[PDB]
């Protein structure tokens, strides 16, 4: 086999990998370096949830975002409630739901007598996974896959830090958002500077209190944030839109834990599986991947997901495919939780059943693809012949995690299955950036082992 | 040395192990399994904290909670605003602090004419680590090492599901909390109940939601959860103790986040350090650690101690030392951040100096004692002869992790310094009790090979 031991000598001191790697035509182990160690798989647990969602919702599923209500329409006046339903569509533009709610205008309803209701039942307990770092919470690439969301649960603030040290940054939330963002960020001078955290602390009703400083900018720019009530993030927007559209409305917001029967006015659908799986692959998004997770249950179970229901389908669905578990930790679909435990052999038993039903699955085609698309488009150790264009690969990417899984081409025509999970990866401080260099050369040596092997 | 890999045959598959260990005496390494890997230290991190403390405070060190004003006493009427210092003690009870302001009225107060202002100022930025789980901040083992820190910020409640399957559950919370805890949860059947889901979600000012449902209970069902804000639970402990003592107070609740000058009324002083070290060694407690983490960076920099601050102090003062941390990442003092890497070696490298410098230091008579006391007094590998009563070890236990680090006596009388990482141990699923079988075989056989080594 290939020496991997050897390769990880360059990797920085104290970091762990595990590799192992299959040539599928010969059916032969070619690399295994702590092949059942679990480590943790990052971005690359989306493989799981990719091949779930093919086996239980298939090429057709959609996302259904819909208008119901039980009031009759009556001289222009929906004589009852709207109820909104928000299934989990992880792809839900604003510009959507307006279009949604023009249905209404369409049918000639210009006032709602009743209250707007939002119907969030698929979806059940919290809408983070156990195991999930608190103060990644605001950032965007953590926002919530709640049943409502709405361009990606994200908004962002304006900040003008062009100012001397010791004033205030001025930081203004855009019109379009029903956030405020309050306390004050000074900035700090060249000696502090590199000291400075801006720390974000989380209030009731999408209030955010901003702390700490920043570094001197001449130019204005805007900082990202999650949403974090995402019920009352949707229903301000749905009352936005209705005034825009015309439509009087004087109600309440009610948010019942139950499903809401009613006559269905409208509907909105997403983009078919296929399409959110090619995204939740190539660019490694959390939000789809969490939303399938637990639409994976909610229609595997026929009834309220969880994130834990969310593990047992996954599981139950992967399993009857021959897949074996042992005790991994599969704490949700995106591979965030600082709980998940995987080995390698496990991650490559799906990439050889992914590679062996092809010919119905098409998740090939999902994965980034080295010097071309996705999350590998620039990788470093991938960029040059004979890997570019050739490695195909999921990444994982977390503080200290520099994981591929995937596919390449050999020297002889024949494909390879890869895992390579490396954890403990630190070169400078917390907060610092990491050298990428050992990384880089790692890559670039293990994958033209395995084209030469 | 000591073949470690064999004896991980008996750890769960998966699981990864870093074992080193020292005979002090032959200056000999006798097992080196991992030692340069970096893992997740867990509690065994305060090792560090312990050592960083008593080289920068001392041991006369007492935390401060203060009483100030800059009104005169005149006329029984205290003619200024009440200050109350609070410094990060993690042992104030309730009690103490009644005493404390007890002491107004020995003084002749019986009104305060102005506001009560809390001082909180020694630390700063937020009062949780980074890298922390977010789902487990509600829980009393995880309250924040806040400055304002009132019997241990946890408090309990019972919930009453002793009731039919439907019923809501009754929640009592005793009066003497200045908390709102409140929802509708319900009992669930027996054949719902496996997918119930008991959740808890945080609202502004200590205000607990309570949600999901539970099987039927034939016991009271308690809830032990963490104080959220500590300045308003302390502000509103302070106002009903006033209450109660007789002075008469109607003013605002001032929390101005900057020193307070003023005349000192009185003062209240935590046991001293060695007393702290010797809880928070025995017992793992995570706020005398966290707090006497950034104690250590207030009094070492002269400035509000964040987290960031805190891991500045403590490698600064143990490099002095001689320690060597490379690339670690030490994230708090307690070893609760899923973001800590240290490998094995460095943990011995402290071990060996508190066991060199134990006559100026008297670390050791902290460490539990196998079968004696703190958290290995049941501990069922060291539970036999020869490694009862013998053995002492810090332990560092979270999800998936199983650590020790300590000394024990050989069959020649020699010292030996060891240290054990167990990361990635499961036995099953996320939610399950975790079994300790092979834990115990493990370890019992380690310790009994490095006795006869």
């Amino acid at each position: 086999m290939i020496n991997v031991s050897d390769l990880t000598q360059k990797l920085p001191e104290g970091s762990n990998a595990g590799v192992i790697a299959k040539n599928i035509n010969q059916n032969q182990i070619i690399a295994d370096y702590n092949g059942s160690t679990f480590m943790l798989p990052a971005s690359t647990q989306k493989v799981f949830t990719a091949v779930a969602a093919k086996l239980a919702l298939g090429d057709q599923f959609q996302f259904e975002t819909a208008l119901l209500s039980n009031g009759k329409i009556q001289n222009g006046n929906l004589d009852g409630n709207l109820i909104v339903s928000f299934t989990g569509d992880p792809d839900l533009t604003r510009g959507q739901l307006y279009s949604l709610l023009a249905e209404l205008k369409k049918q000639g309803i210009k006032k709602i007598n009743g209250d707007l209701v939002l119907d969030t039942s698929v979806f059940s307990s919290h809408d983070r996974g156990l195991g999930w770092i608190w103060n990644d919470l605001t950032m965007c690439f953590n926002s919530p896959p709640a049943a409502a969301n709405i361009d990606n649960n994200c908004f962002y603030a304006e900040l003008d830090a062009n100012k001397n040290p010791g004033e205030i940054v001025k930081i203004n939330v855009p019109a379009q958002f029903p956030i405020q963002v309050f306390g004050q960020v000074y900035v700090a001078d060249s000696n502090e500077a590199p000291y400075c955290q801006l720390d974000v602390v989380v209030h009731d009703n999408n209030r955010y209190q901003v702390k700490g400083c920043l570094a001197r900018q001449y130019k204005p720019f805007g900082l990202s944030f999650a949403v974090q009530n995402t019920d009352a993030y949707a229903a301000a927007i749905i009352q936005r839109q209705l005034r825009k559209l015309g439509i009087e409305f004087n109600g309440k917001v009610l948010l019942p834990q139950k499903p809401q029967q009613g006559q269905l006015l409208a509907k909105h659908l997403s983009k078919p599986l296929p399409d959110l799986l090619k995204k939740m692959m190539k660019k490694s998004d959390n939000q789809i991947a969490d939303s399938l997770f637990r639409a994976v249950a909610f229609n595997y179970y026929k009834r309220p997901a969880s994130f834990q229901l969310g593990t047992l389908a996954v599981k139950s669905i992967l399993q009857k495919q021959g897949i074996r578990f042992g005790n991994s930790i599969l704490a949700d679909g995106s591979g965030l939780s600082r709980h998940n435990l995987v080995a390698p052999k496990t991650m490559l038993s799906v990439l050889e059943y992914i590679a062996k039903n092809e010919d119905k699955l098409h998740l090939m085609e999902t994965f980034p693809i080295a010097g071309v698309d996705g999350t590998i488009s620039g990788r470093g150790g991938l960029i040059s012949p004979p890997l570019v264009k050739n490695v195909i690969a999921k990444t994982g990417s977390l503080k200290g995690v520099y994981n591929l899984a995937g596919f390449m081409t050999n020297a002889r025509g024949e494909k390879v299955a890869f895992v390579q999970f490396i954890n403990g990866y630190s070169t400078g401080d917390l907060e610092s950036k990491t050298k990428r260099a050992p990384l880089v050369q790692f890559e670039r040596n293990l994958y033209n082992e395995l084209y030469k092997y």
